[PDB]
């Protein structure tokens, strides 16, 4: 059964919510983005129109099978009817074609849902600065200031440096990045531009790549591995025996491995900053743990709900524990003292 945070009041309307089965009362499914904790549950057999991004209804299509018919793509920054209710779709700084979605109800109650996000201060002048929110379905992920993390331009950098130095110093040097899931596409295409290579890959993650609309994506990315010397790996392979058994694969053409395992935030970060991060070392294998995060660190989502100064809010990460629900709540409180509102 789908939870009460998962629902939008005053519609027909459930966000992020496949897999409770058929919602009593749903008449349309939006779905934020195109991570699996959100989409659980869809597939060919789907049969209820499901709203979303350009780039989430190219994933559907070709990764889950959802049929064309049932595929909603709406344009972003710009006012959509759906089922007698205005919505608008907002970028949200997370992975591509992740939105934030604006419901303005049928009684004059305006509803922000920011799915998953990184805000950023140039939210502050998308539509959302025209009119009132009363109520903000939050992605809370990092809400405790103890999670703190660079900017993703600060944490590009440290990684392009990092490569060109290794491979300048060494040309049988290969460089391997791990990834999971779409996101965090620019540490693998970055570090690729700064060698003159294309990202070599399998064939399931390069057809994902394929539906993302990025620019001039041909000339970025390869399933010929030998012609490339930036690999992507799975996740879980990002490790000495995982990295040693990949090194045995490319026929002597290597001699040594740089990795990047792009994790959100971790505990080496209460003590470090960017600049000293150093890796883990075994033999002729290094693993490079990098803070790269698509959610808002505390001060940033704390700006921004500081800015849109909402009536009420609903957190919509960390929502099963009574210690996490006071925690936030207690935030919020302190938020809206300092501001006064
Ligand atoms: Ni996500």
């Amino acid at each position: 059964t789908c939870p009460f945070y998962k629902k939008i009041p005053g519609t027909g309307f459930t966000v992020d919510a496949f897999q409770y089965g058929v919602v009593e009362g749903c008449t349309a499914y939006f779905l934020t983005h195109f991570h699996s904790d959100h989409y659980a549950g869809l597939s060919k057999h789907f049969t209820f129109p499901v709203y979303c991004s350009e780039i989430t209804g190219n994933l559907l299509k070709n990764k889950l099978h959802v049929q064309e018919q049932y595929i909603h793509p709406l344009p972003l920054d710009t006012e959509c009817i759906v089922n007698g209710v205005k919505v608008v779709l907002l970028d949200a700084n997370h992975c591509p074609g992740a939105v934030m979605i604006l419901f303005y109800l049928p009684n004059g109650t305006v509803i922000l849902h920011t799915g998953d996000f990184r805000a950023d201060p140039s939210m502050e002048r998308s539509l959302l600065a025209d009119q009132k929110v009363h109520m903000l379905y939050l992605d809370t992920t990092y809400c405790s200031p103890e999670y703190t993390f660079p900017s993703q331009q600060e944490v590009i950098r440290f990684a392009i440096n990092t490569a060109f130095e290794a491979v300048t110093l060494n040309p049988h040097a290969l460089v391997v990045c791990g990834t999971y899931s779409i996101g965090k596409e620019k540490v693998f295409l970055a570090i690729a531009d700064v060698l003159g290579s294309k990202v070599g890959m399998s064939q399931e993650k390069y057809k994902t790549l394929q539906c993302l609309n990025i620019p001039e994506i041909n000339s970025l990315i390869t399933t010929d591995m030998c012609s490339s010397l930036v690999h992507l790996l799975p996740m879980m392979q990002i490790n000495f025996k995982g990295l040693q058994s990949h090194l045995k694969k490319c026929g002597g053409k290597y001699n040594q491995i740089l990795a990047f395992r792009p994790t959100g935030w971790t505990h080496s970060n209460k003590f470090t900053r960017i600049a000293d991060v150093i890796p883990q070392t075994k033999g002729n294998i290094s693993i490079y743990g990098i803070p790269y995060s698509e959610h808002s660190s505390y001060l940033e989502m704390k700006r921004f709900v500081q800015w849109l100064k909402p009536q009420k809010i609903i957190p919509t990460v960390n929502v099963g524990t009574w210690k996490s629900r006071s925690t936030m709540e207690k935030y919020f409180r302190e938020w809206k003292l300092e501001a006064g509102y």
